[PDB]
């Protein structure tokens, strides 16, 4: 199966998944320098104030944090998007140190992690058909730095000890994402991937500028986190990023000066 390791991981990856090698492939690096202001890009509009967590689940690769999307509560609008695209979960991606994680660089720094807020698009109905659409999905992607601890993050890091190995959940209600935002929305976009299998290019990207801090032993608590089973040989759940890809025909718009 495909993962992150030298047997399988992102350079294998196009043997399943032929896409990989695609013309619209995440994530990649944002040259700040080269990306322009676009003065028609609109403010990203996020609504969480309703946003329902259900649950939260290690399924080998990350932790997701889970909403009921069967209404339109949790929604994300506006910046570069026509229409309305739901919130259905949340996770990241991180490094074994600090040097390393996002998955996203900009002008090529590493952040050490990078969270995906993952929406679809209410006008395909599930998201299992948005994601065969090229604008099927919204997510909206997070830099961590480590420094101060984040306050609204600790919920997660304490259940993670709950769902140490590959298919264990844990009910996980009441979490409210505005607690993961930065100050500001200034945001790069641009079209792209998933960044996982199947790799599909549904996305439009929404890159916030401003990172939030996190504190190193918030991150530390990720990194005890199993890629496996319970019952097999640990091998710690680190280094979970694809590397950035090229960026072939696309232009990377800034919503700011
Ligand atoms: N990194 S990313 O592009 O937000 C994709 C995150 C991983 C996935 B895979 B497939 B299933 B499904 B799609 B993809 B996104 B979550 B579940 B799992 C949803
Ligand atoms: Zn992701």
């Amino acid at each position: 199966h495909w993962g992150y390791g030298k047997h399988n991981g992102p350079e294998h990856w196009h043997k399943d998944f032929p896409i990989a090698k695609g013309e619209r492939q995440s994530p990649v690096d944002i040259d700040t320098h080269t990306a322009k202001y676009d003065p028609s890009l609109k403010p990203l509009s996020v609504s969480y104030d309703q946003a329902t967590s259900l649950r939260i689940l290690n399924n080998g690769h990350a932790f997701n944090v889970e909403f009921d999307d069967s209404q339109d509560k949790a929604v994300l609008k506006g910046g570069p998007l026509d229409g309305t695209y739901r919130l259905i979960q949340f996770h990241f991606h991180w490094g074994s140190l600090d040097g390393q994680g996002s998955e996203h660089t900009v002008d090529k720094k590493k952040y050490a992690a990078e969270l995906h807020l993952v929406h679809w698009n209410t006008k395909y109905g599930d998201f299992g058909k948005a994601v065969q659409q090229p604008d099927g999905l919204a997510v909206l992607g997070i830099f961590l730095k480590v420094g101060s601890a984040k306050p609204g993050l600790q919920k997660v890091v304490d259940v993670l000890d709950s769902i140490k190995t590959k298919g264990k959940s844990a009910d996980f209600t009441n979490f409210d994402p505005r607690g993961l935002l930065p100050e500001s929305l200034d945001y790069w976009t641009y079209p792209g991937s998933l960044t996982t299998p199947p790799l599909l290019e549904c996305v439009t990207w929404i890159v916030l500028k401003e990172p939030i801090s996190v504190s190193s032993e918030q991150v530390l608590k990720f990194r005890k986190l199993n890629f496996n089973g319970e019952g097999e040989p640990e091998e710690l759940m680190v280094d979970n990023w694809r590397p950035a890809q090229p960026l072939k025909n696309r232009q990377i718009k800034a919503s700011f000066k």
